[PDB]
């Protein structure tokens, strides 16, 4: 819908209208910092950062969240892996396989199912090292994840250890579930049924259940 | 097992070790507002406001409160009614006889059922006045429904305003139900008991038997 411009690159941001008013701090917290996170490669590619600014969140429910984009191939859409190659989005489609019994598919897109946005707490990382990038995300993720938290009705984060003390200093209401991240020890992702328990929660709040079988692709 | 004193009326607090950790803090936030409290006649009597703290937590998964005690005839154990009087207890024991299917029943009670802690929020009330020691009892609440949060596997409130507010500050998972007097038969078609066993069975715990509570 709507764009703002910001001092170094991507330097033009489009946004859906429903993220207004948060860009305004977001433009001065960006430039604050991209100078120092534009110095390294990245996952992803600075114009493909905020791409996921254009989705609304109105009509959202959940977010899913993961700590920070895959170390390479980072589309801008957390958690997407265009060619199904990555482990996490592997061994998620599975979880959803084993619970929904959809047993023949080719990928699995968070993007594309009804009331879900798929959400990186951190927009980069230098290309190769996951988490490298916290200290300049840092206020900014902040501001993002609290303003997602004042319309999803449950927060679902993916990593027992990444989301420890993050999770705790977002001051929001918002019901949270912290999982397991899907390539834990000892097959911990494999027994977490925190994709059910979210549609008890979201049932509990009078709200309707997240059908995840909308996220395979044929 | 152990004991505690404090400055004012019941003067003894005995409790089960695995309150051990905020005791020294009770005793503290107690002996700063017990005047208040004890001004006026209280349900439950004041030997009484805490023998809830002889329950162990560690074998407790679910955690079902109320927002203070009757308004009269209080026994300190949070539901407890021993004549089978009180409207809430009643309208609890018919809701899980329709899900259990036992049918013949001259009483219920939480406290005798294994996995289950029944807590009042406040815990006591000027006799006869709803919510009228909230302000006193505040710290302390907080200080207590946390410590049983880090136990239990979820925490059932029972009553939509009285437990609207986010001031509790834990993860625990949260269900805040109609109370058992609430207009429009809200609380017969409340299925809170039955969706606590579901989540139960989603943390890989047991589910809690609700038949256990009755008495005959
Ligand atoms: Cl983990
Ligand atoms: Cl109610």
């Amino acid at each position: 819908m709507n764009s703002v411009t910001v001092s170094h690159a991507p330097y033009t941001i489009t946004y859906h209208n429903d993220w207004e008013p948060v860009m305004s701090q977001l433009v001065e917290f960006y430039n604050e910092v991209a100078s120092w996170l534009l110095r390294d490669e990245t996952s992803p590619i600075p114009d493909k950062f905020f791409i996921q600014l254009k989705q609304p969140l109105r009509n959202k429910r959940v977010c899913v969240c993961g700590i920070d984009p895959y170390p390479k191939d980072g589309t801008g859409v957390p958690f997407e892996s265009p060619n199904f190659t990555k482990k996490s989005i592997k061994e998620i489609a599975s979880s959803i396989s084993r619970l929904t019994g959809v047993i023949d598919y080719k990928g699995y897109n968070f993007n594309i199912i009804d009331g879900v946005i798929p959400w990186n707490y951190y927009l980069s990382c230098k290309l190769g090292e996951t988490k490298s990038h916290a200290i300049y995300w840092d206020k900014i993720s902040k501001l993002l994840l609290q303003h997602i938290t004042k319309h999803v009705s449950v927060l679902y984060c993916l990593g027992k250890t990444d989301f420890s003390n993050i999770r705790a200093k977002l001051e929001s209401p918002v019901t949270t579930i912290v999982g397991y991240h899907p390539a834990a020890r000892d097959r911990q992702f494999e027994k977490d049924r925190s994709f059910e328990i979210i549609n008890v929660l979201l049932e509990l709040d009078n709200k309707a259940p997240i059908n995840w079988a909308q996220g395979f692709i044929y």
